[PDB]
């Protein structure tokens, strides 16, 4: 049993392998960039019990980024908010500077809303997929989210405000989308997203216009001004001499010609992907299924590549307090590190993951070890209720019954994946959390991830590494 | 301001300063541990912003411990519970070994509140105040909790209850005095404890009888077998040729003669002492007063010094969900880890500093800017009431009013160092949280704290870096 020589071999283990350690002073050929979107420290934990659950390892369960030797903590707040939002905080792990809520790629001058700074150079800011690209080397996307959102939209737009995915939002927002490019076009005509040889993910409906209908399920798309993204971006890839593959599909994916294929635009939806335990196996992809073909994809670049993948609708599950689906997702990430690490030399790869900015979950006592963390913890000595192992600080979960009592959650409510667990202030939306979230890397310079970070330091680091950008370099 | 070349300078430095790290693989002659009772990473970043209100940096501001350069994540659940107490954490980060709920310095084999396991000399796991004593090195402790308190406990005791401070407490649970020493009698009569040179912190009523009176406040004694503990400990120093000190006020502590004091006994309370925002200052030796007089005593031994100083009321507001007083606990914590390096040599002292388990806190949106974090976030989409940014999953800060609403913080409420900040799931006492917790580490073998560890693992790399124990050694 877990008794004192089962953890004196524990310790002295981990020990042997921490004076093991052999450090990584080389150049990074590829960058392989995960992003939980929301995903706090909290969340890893709790995932990890979750995880356990399904293994039989329960609380010693391991995360498989967690298998990395060097973690750090990072420092979210912006410009402007205590708690950031995930446009700004893309903005600071991906381009290397802070910046303001709501904006992408320009800096804290930027006035949220306003298009007029978008259309000034001097306020950009350029993310690590530019560097990549100016370097001659290949990068790629992919996510669980729509390709416009703001996590993804970090690595190649700069926008006054991230809800400007397509025309018809600009236009939404009084402002002039002749000259005010949104998120859906920047993709296509502008770099370094025109360059991306993988995009994959949902937002089909911010590529075709409402005359036109999606492809699987005919809903009219959202753009007003007539363009035909999609077709624009085959049509520029043929005009260039290449192949290039859209694919909206599982079965199509898996089809696709690897070495025969320069460029692939994988979407999946015409919005977010479904959530896993939603999710039709048969037509959708999963996160590690879009991971190893970007990977395939991309590592035909002698010269490496930088990919990034995020797991983003953690975060939309943690809005409703639906923790549930919310741990699901941050699994569904968790094997998609796994297929990249089974893929990849680490000699030449670091993999790094990260969280935007956590989420106000919480772990409440105190439930015997083994016990399902989505399950009760015990009765509340006051109001002498029921009350979950996990809750939350902000969110819908807030419940005082029709007699003006504490909702009692039942057991029906827990095994209901759109049931949403308490919370301490009702809100419609949960609010982001600030607290500082985890960073784990593995690969070349992964020691140049020890302490605590500034968010907007992870990419100056990833350069100095990779050897890309205008900052101190390894090969200076 | 904070636009894009302040943040690429901001970066850049952060980078060389990471570039410039120097390895320490020398051998530890002092370790200095740092304990947080409670202090989950959300309170870390809250009471970093609580500072930064001080000086007027806000959100920019650092913690001391935050300008080391190694961190580390720890997972705190225990052999029968997922969120683990202060007994058993303290069993693991002390000893190395992870236990049982409530059970101090013995293993898993333990069953909570029978003696008879604590007389099996078989199942005793062994601090590394024993491992430093057992190498000729000096030990001591410095809490804000009582001495005997489970934290400071498990530097030396072995008791199948941690509620068995003291003889009154054993007998409640209808166990025998006579043959399960409490932890007051341990500190004095048995090894490691009755060799410390240093003692400081609270819980006096332990150490003498009903039927005598405190030094101070004349209130009873809580012991029931009429021992006087501290003249037993006078005694014992006296009959080995040694000078010792027994104060209970702070000029007294301040004028202690270092030079000629061999023994530091300094119980400033008849229970915990009083909390910062409570505390009488001409009376109660600050947490950083306490560390200092402790190193200046334990820096005599020219073979070295293990030092446990605890932050330990940390625990007990947040157990109220009142988080004003926890941040100024924690912060007199911060300020005791810069008094500890203002006065050591980091060539040869490690300095490291971590929490035995987390509290329920989060720190919810959207505030601007240099916000009080003490202060409203905003007000709730769903019931048109105001919510603070800070809040908690669990305690008695959930609040039904009268009229079956949530009950709307006032301003005066903020103010008021006894205000109960809202919680999801109400409880006379909140939880611990079972989320992960940090490690922050300088000196000697620093690097070895770079991921993610049981926390059982740290006492077993402190005792390598420092060559004591009978585990893997730098000295070996
Ligand atoms: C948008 O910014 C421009 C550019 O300086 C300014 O002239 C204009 O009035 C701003 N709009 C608003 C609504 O503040
Ligand atoms: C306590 O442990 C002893 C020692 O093995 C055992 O004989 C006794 O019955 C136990 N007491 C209880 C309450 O189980
Ligand atoms: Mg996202
Ligand atoms: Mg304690
Ligand atoms: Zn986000
Ligand atoms: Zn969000
Ligand atoms: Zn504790
Ligand atoms: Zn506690």
């Amino acid at each position: 049993e877990e008794d004192k020589a089962y953890w004196n071999k524990d310790a002295q283990d981990a020990l042997d392998k921490q004076l093991g350690i052999k450090l990584r002073e080389k150049q990074a050929k590829n960058v392989i960039f995960f992003l939980g979107d929301g995903m706090s420290l909290s969340t890893v934990t709790a995932a990890r019990i979750y995880k356990g659950g399904l293994t039989g390892k329960f609380e010693r369960e391991k995360i498989s980024w967690e298998e990395f030797d060097f973690a750090a903590l990072s420092k979210t707040y912006n410009t402007d908010k205590q708690v950031t939002d995930s446009a700004a905080s893309a903005t600071a792990y991906l381009t290397g500077v802070k910046t303001n809520q709501g904006v992408i790629g320009l800096d804290a001058n930027t006035v949220r809303t306003n298009c007029s700074y978008q259309l000034d150079e001097s306020l950009f800011t350029y993310s690590i997929a530019h560097w990549f690209q100016e370097a001659g080397r290949s990068t790629g996307v992919v996510t669980s989210t729509r390709v416009t959102h703001a996590t993804p939209a970090g690595t190649y737009a700069h926008v006054a405000d991230r809800d400007w995915e397509n025309d018809s939002d600009v236009v939404h927002d009084r402002e002039d989308p002749e000259i005010c490019d949104d998120i859906a076009e920047q993709l296509v005509f502008r770099e370094p997203g025109k360059n991306f040889k993988v995009i994959m993910g949902g937002g089909r409906r911010g590529f075709f216009p409402e005359e036109a209908l999606d492809i699987e399920d005919g809903i009219p798309g959202e753009r007003e001004d007539g363009k035909h993204l999609i077709t624009d971006w085959l049509d520029d890839k043929a005009s260039q001499g290449a192949t290039a593959s859209y694919v909206w599909n599982r079965d199509d994916l898996l089809a696709v010609d690897i070495r025969n294929t320069d460029y692939l635009m994988g979407l999946f939806s015409y919005t977010h992907l479904d959530t896993v335990l939603t999710r039709d196996a048969e037509m959708d992809p999963t996160l590690p299924e879009m991971t190893k073909v970007a990977i395939e994809m991309l590592t035909k670049d002698e010269n490496g590549f930088f990919l990034l993948v995020e797991g983003g609708r953690i975060d939309h599950m943690h809005h409703a307090n639906q923790i549930r689906q919310s741990l699901a997702e941050t699994l569904d990430m968790e094997e998609a590190v796994s297929m990249a690490l089974s893929m990849t030399d680490p000699e030449e790869t670091i993999i790094l993951v990260t969280a935007d900015h956590g989420h106000t979950l919480t772990i409440t006592g105190y439930a015997d070890r083994n016990t399902d963390i989505l399950d009760f913890a015990g009765i509340s000595d006051l109001d002498d209720r029921r009350y979950t192992i996990l809750d939350y600080g902000s969110g819908p979960g807030y419940h005082i019954t029709e007699d003006g009592k504490r909702y009692e959650p039942t057991e029906e409510d827990l095994k209901d994946i759109n049931f949403r667990y308490a919370s301490a202030a009702p809100k419609h939306s949960v609010t982001h959390d600030g607290t500082d979230v985890g960073i784990w890397v593995n690969g070349p310079f992964a020691h140049l991830f020890t302490g605590v970070y500034e968010e907007n330091y992870i990419p100056h680091a990833l350069a100095y590494a990779a050897c890309v950008g205008t900052g101190r370099t390894f090969c200076d």
